[PDB]
C-alpha cells in the first residue's frame, strides 16, 4: 500500500476550501488580540463520531497540493495554489495534536497567521490532513476528501473580497488625436468580479484592468489602493513597477470611497455593508507576448458589498462570505 | 476504529427526513386510538435484504445529530435541531428490538408519541440507528446514510403544515397620520410559504410576519392561531408575550376559517383539501438589535392545501405530504 | 454478514430496467423460431473483466424486487411489480449456469418466454442476480446494482408500446339534452402518453381514458383494440366488464388503422413507423369511491411512432425502443 | 476474485479520454523531433500519492475496451472503439514500467507515435492500466476509473479537428430539368460539427455530407481535403471510391483555403486561429439500403476554429483542446 497510482484523472476539479481570516484579529473595542497588526487566527472544525478522549493528529500535506495543482495546472506552476505551510515559513502555524473532549463530537483546530507583507499574488494555501495510524484511538474518515483540508486563506480588512467589475470600464488607445489627448475604443471589456486582495489594514490591491488571478504574467500587473480614511476619504492608487507597464493615473480628479449600510428586506437582521470606490482612472500597457503592446484604460467604480448577519455578534464571525 | 474524523466536510447538507405523525392518533369514528388526545404512532419500516429470522437493534443516535448540527449551523446553536429523543424526554419511545420474520423483506418499528405541550419552536428530531455488532445475525448497511434516521417529526392536526403566504401582506408602519391612523409602507414583504406548527388538536402557531425558523430568535415571535369550530368558524388569534412585541389586533373584523375539497383534473382519485384563513390582521414590533424597533402590518389570507390519495382508506395514511 | 438492514432510503427510486421482447420470435419469412405464437426469447449480456474459462451462476431475486416495491410503494400492493420468476410460473425460464469462452468479455444469458395469456395488468417483472460463492472462480460486481437485474419486461406485436395521446379528448358527461344527446365538458384532460400492451399478435390493450399503470383500480379499466388486418383494416374495441363500467361504444363510425414509413432527415437510414389508430369513441364510467360516478367521454386518433434503425437487419433487433 | 461480473449495466457511458498528438513533433524552426513525417509522441502524466522511490507498471488493457465497446455499441461492431494497442500493430509504443523520483508526486509515460497511413476511419483507441501487484511499493487507485485510460488518439496538423458545418448545406437531389442541370430540394440537413481527421501533413478526411462516426457504412463515404500551400492556397478534393457512390465534383470553381488570426477579447494573451475552406461543391450517392441511392449535393464553406493559450510557447502544447 501507501501510495495510490492513478491517470490524470482525480476528482481535483474540487478540493479547494476558500477560508476568510481577519487580517488583524481585535476586540469589539479594536484593540489587537493576537500580537498586533497582520496577527491573526482561524478556528478550524474537526468533527468526530462515536465515549473515551479522542487525540486528533494533524499534518502538513503537501502531497495533495502537489497533485491537485498538477491536475489543476499541469505545466503552468505560475497558476499553482502556493504551500503556506512549507518549511520556513512564518505565515501559519497550527498543532500537531488536538484533544477531543469524552462526549464531544467537534474540537477546534486554532491555526495562528502572520499576514505581515503577504504577497496575495501567490494563491498561498494551507495543505492538511487528519494523520491515520494503528496508535491511534481514531481512523481518518474512509473519504479521502473529508479527512483533507487545501484552505485557500485570504486575509481581509476593511476594503477587500470581489468587488463588482460593473461600474469599471476597460477601453484600448487606439492612438492621439491632434490635441494629444487618446483616441479609445467605443467598446468595452467588462470583468464582473474583480478581487481586492489585502496588503495590509487600510491596502489593498487589484490586478490591472482585466488581468486576473489565471493570468501567468499576473504579478508584473498589481495595482495598489490606499483608503486615506476609516469609513470614507481619498485613495491612493499606485504602480511599484509603474514604468515597466507605463503605468499612468489621470491627475484631473482624485480617486475616493465611502463605506454605506443598507438593511435586507426580507431578513432584517442581515445587513448589507458597501464599499464605494470613485473616479477610478488610470492606464496601463498590458504585454501578452514581446514587441506586443496593448494599452488600456481603467475608469469608473468598484462597489464591494458584504454581508453581515447580526444574529452573531463577533462582527469578524457574524460575515456571510 | 470506532471514530471517525474529518474537517467540516460532512454531507449533512443532507441527512433529515421529514415525517408527518398525526397529533391525535384516532379510527375512522373519531375515537382515540393510542390513549387520547396528543398521543400517537408512527410506523417506521426497516429494510432487509437476504431464510431465518432477524432481530434488529436500533438505539438512539445523538451522535448524528451533533455531527449534523454543528455542519449545518456551527456556532449558532438557536437554531439547531433538538434531541427528541434525549434521557428524561417524554415525547417519544420505541422498541430497542425488532423481529422479521424469516421470510420477510420488512419489519416496522412502532415508535409512541406524545405531543402534550410540545413546543414547537424547538426543531424536534427523533435521531435512531441500525446498532452494529458481531453477535448479531446482520449488517447495518455500508452507507452509513441508509442505516441512520434523523426524523423532523411534524404532528399534525387538520390545520397545520405549510400554508401559502400568497395572500399574507408585510408592510411596515412609517408613522401616524392627523387621524392617528397608521403611515404604512406601499410595498410589501411576501414569504411564499408559512409553517403553521401544530399546538393541540384546534390550535397552530405561525411565526410573526416575515420570521421563521431560521431566526435565531423565533421564540419572541409566536402567534397562536384557535379554530373554533370543525369545519368553518372564528379564529382567536393571539400572542402569549403580547406586550414585549408590541402585539396588536385589528379589532374591525373577526378572523374565521373554512375547509373545502376539490378534485384533481389528472387523478380523480385525488383530492385537494383547503383551510383558508381570512382576516388576518396584525402588528407586531420586530426588533433585530437592541434600540431598533421595526414595526410590521401582517394583513390577508392564508390558504392551506392538502392532497388526499383516497387510494389509501385510513385518511391519516392517505396524505401526499 | 448475510443481512443488511437500513430504513425507507433505498437507491431503489432506480433499479428497473425495461426490456423489451417480442411476443412471438420469428424469422424474416415469418416462420415462428421460439415453438410458436407467444413463444419468444431474449438475450441478456453478461460482462466479465479479467484467462481462463468463467462458469457464471445466475439466480431469481425476489428479494431485492421486495425491497423495491415496498421502497417504491409502500402499502399500496395493487401497484407493486409482479415476480415473473416466481415458483410455478410459466412465463419465462433461464440457465441457472452460464460459461464464459476463454478470452472473452461477454457471454449471453438466454431468456425464454411464453407469453401466451399474460395479463399486462400485472407490471411483470424477472429478478435476477449474479450468484457469490467461495467456491467460483469470480466475484459478482461490488457495485450490487450492476450485479443485479429487475427486468421489467414488455412483449411488443406490430401495435404495442407508447402511444401518443395529443390526439385523444377526455371529457366529462354532465347531463343529456332533450334528445337525449350527452352534455359534456368544453375542457378535455389531455394523457399525453399511453400505453397499449400486449395481449396477442393482433391485439393490445389501453387502459380507459386517463386511468393509467399508477391507479390501484387499473384491472376495472382495460379497453382492447383488436387489429382486423396487417398494416390497415377496422379495429375492433371492447371491454370484458363493459356492464360494470357502463362501457358504450359510438355506433355511428368504426375506428380504424393504418400503418405508414417514413425516413428520418439527419439520419436517413433511420426509419420512422407509425401506427395511426382513427375514430377511437367510447365511453366509460369512472368510480373512484362508491357511489361517486365519473362518465368520460374518450374520443380521438392514437399514433404510435417506433423508429427503426436499419444498420440492424434483424428487424426484431432493429428497434429503437 | 480475478473476475467481476455485471449485467449491461457499466459506467461506460463515460471511459474514453480524448487526447490530441501533433501528426508530426517538430521544433520551434519546423525540423522533425521523432524521426519525421508521422512520427510523435505523447507525454502522459501519472499521479502518486504519499518518501522512497516508486516504479510503476503500465500495461496494454484490451479487456476494459472490450466491456466498454459491447456496453455502448453491442452487436453493431462496425462502430466499436478499435484497439491500437493490439498484437502486431506498429502505432503506439510505451515502456512497460515507469520510475516516480523519491518526492516527486507525479511521473510522465511517454508515448510514441507512428501514424503513418492510419486510417482514422477506425476510432483508434489505446487502452492502457496501472498494474496492481504484491510484489510491488503501490497500489492502482481503488477507482478503478482513475487506474485505467481509454485514450481516444487525434493525430493533428494544421488543419484537422471539428469544424463547424454550419456554412454546409446538404440538399438531396430530386431529378434533372430540361438543361440537364438538377433539381434539388429546398431545405437542407446541417451537421453543426464535420470532424477534419489526418491523413498526413496536408490532407485530411471528412465524411461524405451527412455521414458521420456514428454510421456503421462510414469507410464507404470518405472525401479527402489536400492543402496546396501552407497558410492559403486551393484545395483538391477528392474520393478513392468515387465510382461506387456516384462521387462528383463541381467544375465550376475550384475550392481553396486560408489560415487566419484574431485576438480573443476577454483574453488578450488567448489566439483564435481560423483554418477557412471556401467553395466546396460536390455531389454523392447514400445507400441505406441496396436499391435506394439518396443523391446529396455538399456545398459551402468550412471554418476551422483553434484556440491557442500564448501562456504555453511550445505551440504543438499550448493549443486549448
Ligand atoms: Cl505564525
Ligand atoms: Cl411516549
Ligand atoms: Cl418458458
Ligand atoms: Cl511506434
Amino acid at each position: 500500500y501507501e501510495h495510490y497510482i492513478s491517470f490524470s484523472s482525480q476528482l481535483d476539479s474540487k478540493g479547494v476550501t476558500n477560508i476568510y481570516v481577519p487580517y488583524s484579529r481585535h476586540d469589539a473595542e479594536g484593540n489587537y488580540a493576537e500580537g498586533g497588526e497582520g496577527r491573526s487566527n482561524y478556528q478550524l472544525p474537526i468533527l468526530v463520531s462515536g465515549p473515551s478522549n479522542v487525540t486528533v493528529h494533524v499534518a502538513h500535506d503537501a502531497d495533495t497540493l502537489n497533485i491537485l495543482n498538477y491536475a489543476r495546472y499541469a505545466t503552468r506552476t505560475e497558476l499553482y495554489y502556493e504551500d503556506m505551510g512549507a518549511e520556513g515559513l512564518a505565515y501559519a502555524s497550527y498543532p500537531e495534536s488536538l484533544q477531543i473532549k469524552a462526549g464531544e463530537n467537534k474540537g477546534l483546530l486554532d491555526l495562528k497567521f502572520d499576514f505581515r507583507n503577504i504577497d496575495m499574488s501567490e494563491k498561498w494555501v494551507l495543505p492538511l490532513q487528519i494523520v491515520d495510524d494503528a496508535s491511534y484511538n481514531y481512523v481518518a474518515h474512509p473519504r479521502k476528501d473529508y479527512a483533507k483540508a487545501i484552505l485557500r486563506i485570504f486575509p481581509f480588512n476593511d476594503y477587500s473580497g470581489d468587488y463588482s467589475g460593473t461600474g469599471i470600464t476597460n477601453k484600448v488607445v487606439t492612438g492621439y488625436d491632434g490635441d494629444g489627448k487618446p483616441i479609445e475604443t467605443a467598446e468595452s471589456i467588462t470583468k464582473s468580479s474583480i478581487r481586492g486582495y489585502v496588503i495590509d489594514e487600510q491596502t489593498i490591491f487589484t490586478y490591472a484592468g482585466i488581468v486576473d488571478e489565471d493570468y501567468t504574467d499576473r504579478r508584473k500587473y498589481k495595482i495598489k489602493f490606499a483608503f486615506n480614511g476609516e469609513t470614507n476619504g481619498s485613495v491612493t492608487i499606485s504602480c511599484d513597477n509603474a514604468e515597466e507597464i507605463g503605468f499612468e493615473l489621470n491627475k484631473d480628479v482624485t480617486p475616493s470611497f465611502r463605506i454605506s449600510s443598507s438593511m435586507d428586506d426580507a431578513k432584517p437582521y442581515l445587513e448589507h455593508r458597501y464599499v464605494i470606490i470613485n473616479n477610478v482612472d488610470y492606464y496601463f500597457n498590458y504585454i501578452p507576448v514581446e514587441g506586443t503592446i496593448i494599452r488600456y484604460h481603467v475608469k469608473g467604480t468598484l462597489t464591494l458589498s458584504r454581508d453581515i448577519n447580526t444574529q452573531i455578534p463577533d462582527e469578524d464571525q457574524a460575515i456571510e462570505w
